[PDB]
């Protein structure tokens, strides 16, 4: 039995997973009802539920900023900001015990479920210390802060001034919602092989930022000097021009400015070659990682 | 004989196809001359002939658009609409006995041809009842049936009062004209291996979709709150920037909208790089498919 | 000996390349100073010569449509239209035994030097019947014709009337010349390997095209009807918007023309990533053939 | 040992390494701790200072052109020219022995360590007459050598009318400034794979070129004719549409200049595939030589 697990690290069959339950008997019992979606039928039920749970978070955070309902707030017409209009113009929606906001209910709604899951989950784990070294444990706990940095904000403060010291950083946490996103990584399978490609790639993936941060410095200043004798240049300065090599290393290619003297196109035209021999050097590196994570179940 | 079969299909080499006679003498015979085109030469001859006679429907159906002619139409300087101005400029063809309406005639042409393969198809079918789960069938329904809706909307209908119940439902209609183009699926070999490829990659291709799902959410979000205080942003909302993204990560690059802010530019050139890094994922899963499948005949 | 031979061309290893001389003891000696520049030093000097003459015919032929040059013409305001001013508007050069026209003597010069090559490269030829089905004797005759073209209208022509019969033809002709580039393949190793992947992928690279056609044809019609219902819209016909699945399935993406409406969003964006799946299947057949053939040298 | 050797070349595992010291015994010691990083803890803090070094020399240089401070320049308003002020408008600092501009002694900085960065690397060198051909020694010294350029300038011209002599010449010389970032290569094991992938490549790269430049030329010229006659055309000249094909052959895709006839486009779409196939040739040629350099320290 020695020799053979030391033949199977080789291979790379190394399936040391081994869930212990909670010892319970019921906290045993009911910790494997949201661990494991294949105990039951209604153990697929919670997954088929919180799957779908999270889309609807989504789509009821998408369509705070439409205007059909953002030009529909208190600021219908849009003449100041208020402190409780803040809230329906930097937080998205109308915070009150009537809740008479729809979104905000359905805001609320969802972080309903995922603390009852994620409390409960916390209460029935076996490995109470080593909780947090999970990363898909954290991506749980950052999606439920913001509603709760969102109520302190409006039960705590009273007060005037508030703007001043931090508005725009609650702006910053309107964003940091988004990364509710992720939580689906704990259903699918596919996108916990991309989160392992990625924990595989770490540095092979810096070779790739690292070599176009040299061919973006590289030939940006040399487009600027190009274009640089013009009253009429599209290149004010060169962290202008970075704007300008990604999108041309990167082959997107805007529109928005491109070079226009004789130099500045001779130049132009090579950071659109250099892209292409800077992007497919350490990719293959990636997507042979990737196929074979992904049949690394087989 | 019995283990010889379950090695080739280790092997793969597992081609059990055995065309049956419709069983006739002639019901078999007629049947194998609209079933195989290298029995004869007039059996290839079907064949030269169906080939041609998609490729005429579709400049047929190209040419109504054209404003050579959609603007020589009844509403040739376009003040009002009709019920029978109604065929002209939304079904794109003039309904008459008299049939004036040249490509009206083309049109019809088509289809007595189309039905003429179909249903002596049918009556000769050795298998009666399995008729409707080769897909190579279905799209032989749903090319004839436009017509045959065009044509009960102007027999049966004599009544005012008809748009306000399905009018762009018949705009609709005069889109699935469309998919009569995949009826070379019969005729093309190679048609059909990219028909089987996608036949062995629809979960695979599923982790496109949704690893690109999961990079047009979170990269659209996070350039709408770099680009947010503006009054005069390109980005109104976030499914505005839905288009933004997939413009972005596919790497087309259009240039309708391009963020303009310090922070919108950070965002907007991540999205980027990591529309690389979730196309090329799994293209090369399904390349390899396609490659096995081409050379597969051999 | 026998079985050898069967052995290297299951291998590949088939190589059965012998140059015949001419016989002639001097034309033969004369045809491996215009066949092989390996003979001597001189031998190369030839193929050091006509690799320079190439090159400046290309840079004296792109150089007349300069507008330093072509505004420079004899219709330097551009009034009308003369008879002898259609060389200088539509032929590029003015010809004249003066010959005043610069350009017009550096275009003659490199003819000279062109025929020179091939007329005594088929005075000298061993092969004389097949000498026409090999290529890089074909892209020979192309290049020295529209020379001709040039003059025999100008020497045999003193009459009027004669832009109505042809004129247009003549300025197609002034394309032709631009395919004297492929000359270089008698002299690049790496040039003729392009010449047989191609001809090495006839079948397969037909199904990139096919692919696209249908490709083109789907998306073009379906965002046709998504942006159907405008006034504004940008795609007035079916056939305009073949330019734009083009400019999005191949991921160029201009700008020109871009889907404004909700619908054409969505089907746009499908365009996106079809292109992908579209180009990528039968690409990596052709580059494994290059790789092939490139190699293939060793 | 003498048929080893032999099978480790074939093999690859050819690492001929052996660093000899200066022999001075503190010649030799110090030598080492300007050579190799791994001999101590303070022969790493070298390589962390003088990585970090760069980096400060590079923000220093690139915020030299932001319109935050060339736009707060000895002309702030911008009206004239002087001698003094050239040195602020076209060497972007102004050098004085107060030298109360900020940058220029940031700038002045970094020298200081380069020098004695390479001097002191220059007397302890084993290899006096071979230290030339290190091209990480090159690097080194077109580093250091436009900051003397600056200088001489400004000590030893004291005279007029020297703008008439070189004066873009010295433009040229803000730019090869930029080649500093090279200097990383003595620090990134990765950015010396990028040099060694080159370094297996420039004949293979030719191909890539050699073409790209057969694409450009003909397909720059067919898009030339077939959008000629316009008198609003986008295309000037053929060299205007040198510009056109590599926005289209890379597939930037820019919208400064589309053709707009119905021929134009048509030859206008070809090049869009054709520079698929023309990059992807000889891409994995490259890409399999880098993946084969990165791997080899295993």
């Amino acid at each position: 039995e020695e020799a053979m697990e030391m033949f199977r690290e080789d291979e790379g069959y190394i399936k040391e997973e081994e869930r212990p339950l909670p010892e319970n008997e019921f906290q045993r019992q009911v910790w494997l009802l949201f661990e494991y979606p294949e105990s039951s039928g209604p153990a697929r039920i919670i997954a088929i539920v919180s799957v779908m749970v999270i889309l609807i978070s989504i789509v009821s955070f998408c369509l705070e900023t439409l205007p059909i309902f953002r030009d529909e707030n208190e600021d219908m017409h849009g003449g100041g900001v208020t402190f409780h209009t803040y809230s329906q113009s930097t937080i998205g929606y109308q915070q009150s015990t009537s809740f008479t906001d729809p979104f905000f209910i359905v805001e609320t709604l969802c972080i309903i479920w995922f603390s009852f899951e994620f409390l409960v989950r916390f209460f029935a784990c076996p490995s109470k210390a080593g909780f947090f070294t999970n990363i898909m444990n954290i991506i749980d706990i950052v999606a439920i802060i913001p509603y709760y940095v969102t109520i302190f904000l409006t039960e705590s403060n009273k007060s005037v001034l508030q703007f001043q010291n931090v508005r725009r950083v609650v702006q910053i946490f309107r964003i940091m919602r988004i990364l509710r996103i992720f939580k689906l990584s704990r259903h699918s399978k596919g996108l916990q092989i991309l989160g392992q490609t990625l924990k595989a790639s770490m540095r092979e993936l810096g070779l790739l930022i690292f070599f176009l941060f040299i061919g973006v410095i590289l030939f940006s200043s040399a487009v600027y000097f190009a274009e640089a004798d013009e009253r009429d240049s599209q290149f004010p300065s060169i962290p202008d021009a970075f704007w300008w090599a990604v999108v041309s290393m990167t082959t997107v290619g805007y529109g928005d400015m491109v070079p226009t003297t004789i130099g500045g196109k001779i130049v132009g035209s090579l950071c659109a070659i250099a892209g292409v021999l800077t992007i497919a050097l350490p990719v293959p590196v990636i997507v042979s990682n990737f196929n074979y994570f992904y049949h690394r179940e087989t």
